[PDB]
């Protein structure tokens, strides 16, 4: 059974698009803050609401443990991707993100009016979605935009 379900992950995995591989690397990325490629507990509490999970410190910790399999005490890349297959709140959102990211050019976290003007190659925009009033579009603003 443990193999069967190990099997169906791996299919998963493989069935990720390149697109939505980008979003999850701007999502790890979006956690890492200091951009030392490895997410600390910390790092974890203060980003994973950002990316639109906010869970409980206590769920937090649990999702840390699981998916740090070689006890680092961090999470790599390899195993947060891993964990967000695991974690049906942030695996569901992976074409949301694979859309952010697109939108965020520069993989600031943030889409700016210049970045609005650049996809437009494809500005009462940023009053109703821009809802924190920081002149720039979040991944949360951009998930509640689409709703
Ligand atoms: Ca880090
Ligand atoms: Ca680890
Ligand atoms: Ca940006
Ligand atoms: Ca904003």
């Amino acid at each position: 059974m443990n193999k069967f379900k190990k099997m169906a992950l791996r299919v998963i995995a493989e069935s990720l698009s390149e697109e939505e591989i980008a979003g999850l690397k701007e999502m790890f990325n979006m956690i890492d803050a200091d951009k030392s490629g490895q997410i600390t507990f910390e790092e974890l509490k203060a980003g994973l609401k950002r990316v639109g999970a906010n869970l409980k410190e206590s769920e937090i910790l649990d999702l840390m443990q699981a998916a740090d399999v070689d006890n680092s005490g961090t999470i790599d890349y390899k195993e947060f991707i891993a964990a967000t297959l695991h974690l049906n709140k942030i695996e569901r959102e992976d074409h949301l993100f694979a859309a952010f990211t697109y939108f965020d050019k520069d993989g600031s976290g943030y889409i700016t009016p210049d970045e609005l003007q650049q996809a437009c190659e494809e500005e009462e925009l940023m009053r109703d979605v821009d809802q924190d009033n920081d002149g720039r579009i979040d991944y949360n603003e951009f998930v509640a935009m689409m709703q």
